[PDB]
């Protein structure tokens, strides 16, 4: 399995093409919120790594797959 | 001078620098960076080079060449 | 209770405590940090109490005894 690289997930959140600081703030807490300690999201319950590799950002979510995803998720948990 | 990464990962950062409005976290922004080059601009500076001597823009000297070594010892992390 | 700079470096990044909006990532955003004083302020506080009584703004409560030693060590080294 892919292991996500936290260090890697603090760039690439912060990315500007990606932009997810500007829909949910630095950590989660600006327009739309993330709760970095839920293991469930969405009315799918899908893991925090699929909900981005599936839907984030909403521009185009194929910019961020299954890498990028674990990466950022590595560093969403950090946030608590 | 060799630089040092973690002092380049917060001079990048430099509120005053500024280098992420133009640039971006990672060089994704308006402006690119290709952390991968080794030449930069008409003259194909060095990455520190092309920092030292060129930005930021508003002000070139507020970052010289051991500000630069640093700021481009963290850059290279991004590749 | 001696700070761990570790620790201190992911608190002062936290967007909770928000540190850096107001004082940059190395303290030379628009409210200057000097790393190298050991007096703070009107009543000469250390590093520690400034941040622990008075910061961050929002909330100082927020940041309490330990986790301002930790920031202050920091803070520290920002002189190198
Ligand atoms: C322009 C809008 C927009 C961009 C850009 C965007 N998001 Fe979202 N995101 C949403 C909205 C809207 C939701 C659903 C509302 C919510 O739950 O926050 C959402 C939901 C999420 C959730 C589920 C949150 C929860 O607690 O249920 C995560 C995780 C998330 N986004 C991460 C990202 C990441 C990572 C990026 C980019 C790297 C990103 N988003 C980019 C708008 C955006
Ligand atoms: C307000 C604008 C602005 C600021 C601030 C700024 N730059 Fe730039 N930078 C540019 C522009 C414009 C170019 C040339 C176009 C390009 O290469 O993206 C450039 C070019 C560069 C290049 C060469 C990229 C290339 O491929 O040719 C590097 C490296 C760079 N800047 C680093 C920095 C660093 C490091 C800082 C600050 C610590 C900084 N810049 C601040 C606008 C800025
Ligand atoms: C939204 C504003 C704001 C936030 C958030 C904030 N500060 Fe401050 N801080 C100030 C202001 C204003 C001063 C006093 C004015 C000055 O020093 O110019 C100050 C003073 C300080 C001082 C004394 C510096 C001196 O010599 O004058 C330290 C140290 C400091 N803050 C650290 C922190 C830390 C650590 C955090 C959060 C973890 C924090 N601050 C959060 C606005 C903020
Ligand atoms: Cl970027
Ligand atoms: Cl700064
Ligand atoms: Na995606
Ligand atoms: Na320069
Ligand atoms: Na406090």
């Amino acid at each position: 399995g892919y292991v996500g690289n936290a260090a890697n997930g603090q760039l690439l959140y912060a990315n500007a093409t990606l932009d997810c600081t500007n829909c949910h703030g630095a950590m989660g807490d600006g327009l739309y919120k993330i709760d970095p300690h839920a293991t469930v999201f969405g009315q799918n319950n899908k893991t925090l790594e699929n909900i981005i590799a599936e839907d984030m950002p909403q521009l185009n979510p194929a910019s961020c797959g299954a890498e990028c995803a674990a990466d950022i998720a590595a560093y969403i948990r950090t946030w608590a």
